[PDB]
């Protein structure tokens, strides 16, 4: 689990969104595994605006942060899980690293701020849903 809090937005994995997230829906993209809901409290996270390919992600199944190199956001074929059939996830970034389903929502960060959130994994790879392109998160 985990979310990003910026302005009056909460960014979560679409597959982990709650009933309140869907009741306060701002934007969702199934192909990206992202959902943004509205919040009453002001968020204070900074979204990275950059094309860094290095950063640090929180891994709840290790209680550790790991520095990684990751690919630029792209359309990557993702195997079926309990949440989606097999399909292309868009705006996905891969790194070599440990990931388990419950690690979804872990934040990937660079020097500029939040890059994205843990969304996918398998065979020693961790996939992160990019948020850096969502410029509207910042007004
Ligand atoms: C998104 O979680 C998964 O489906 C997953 C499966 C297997 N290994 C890592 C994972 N993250
Ligand atoms: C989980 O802690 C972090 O890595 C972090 C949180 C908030 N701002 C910057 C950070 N590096
Ligand atoms: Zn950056």
């Amino acid at each position: 689990s985990g979310a990003i809090y910026v302005g009056n937005y909460r960014v979560v994995n679409r597959h982990l969104a709650t009933h309140n997230d869907w009741a306060n829906l701002v934007w969702e993209d199934s192909s990206r595994d992202l959902l943004v809901s509205s919040t009453t409290a002001q968020g204070c996270d900074t979204i990275a605006r950059c094309d860094c390919q290095t950063g640090v992600y929180y891994c709840s199944s290790r209680r550790k942060h790991y520095p990684v190199s990751f690919s630029k956001p792209s359309l990557i074929f993702v195997e079926a899980s309990e949440y989606y059939p097999a399909r292309y996830q868009s705006h996905l970034m891969l790194a070599v690293g440990h990931s388990e389903p419950g690690d979804c929502g872990g934040i990937l960060r660079c020097q500029h701020g939040v890059v994205g959130i843990v969304s996918t994994g398998g065979n020693g790879l961790v996939g992160f849903a990019d948020v850096r392109d969502l410029l509207w998160l910042d007004e």
